[PDB]
């Protein structure tokens, strides 16, 4: 039993809700919140910009130190950093950005990072400003993640479309 509330159950381990991941994180304080990161951990917009703003820029400060030490992430890769006031940990995961020409096959590799964590609150990877089809992202998620994932979808119209078209 965990503290997530109001989710539709898609599969044994994947749950979905129309919710702002920022507000959801602030309420649940999950062990792991997933960020829709880029390789530079520059949290300018989208989910990343929103999560960082909610930390009063502390996520960005921590991230800049991480990059200065380790260099950029790989597309499809991840790193674990602090969750600040939102969660215990933030798993920064880099899905391919279609608006940069990156290979969509790397979306499966990106979701594989979730399997290192028993329970996660997460957005759909590569959706939104990353330019991929969110329906496809949901399919890859369901077919790749085996741990318990609670997906927050900000846009209500998109949420209804994902549910109604889910196989
Ligand atoms: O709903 C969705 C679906 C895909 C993703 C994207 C939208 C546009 C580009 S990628 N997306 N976005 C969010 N998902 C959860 N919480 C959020 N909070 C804010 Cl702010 C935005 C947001």
């Amino acid at each position: 039993v965990n503290s997530f509330s109001g989710y539709l159950k898609l599969t044994d381990n994947v749950y979905i809700k129309n919710a702002d991941i920022v507000e959801e994180a602030k309420k649940v304080k999950p062990t792991v919140v997933v960020n829709a990161a880029n390789v530079y951990l520059k949290h300018g917009g989208g989910v990343a910009g929103a999560l960082n703003k909610a930390t009063n820029n502390a996520m960005q400060v921590e991230s800049d130190d991480y990059i200065a030490t380790n260099g950029p992430l790989k597309v499809g890769g991840s790193c674990v950093l602090s969750g600040h006031n939102l969660a215990k940990h933030c798993l920064h995961v880099v899905g391919p950005n279609v608006n940069k020409g990156e290979d969509i096959q790397l979306l499966k590799s990106a979701y594989e990072n979730f399997n290192q964590h028993e329970v996660l609150l997460a957005p759909l990877l590569s959706a939104g400003i990353f330019g991929a089809d969110p329906i496809h992202s949901l399919r890859v998620c369901v077919d790749t993640v085996r741990t318990n994932v609670y997906l927050a979808v900000f846009d209500k119209n998109l949420y209804d479309k994902l549910v109604s078209s889910f196989l």
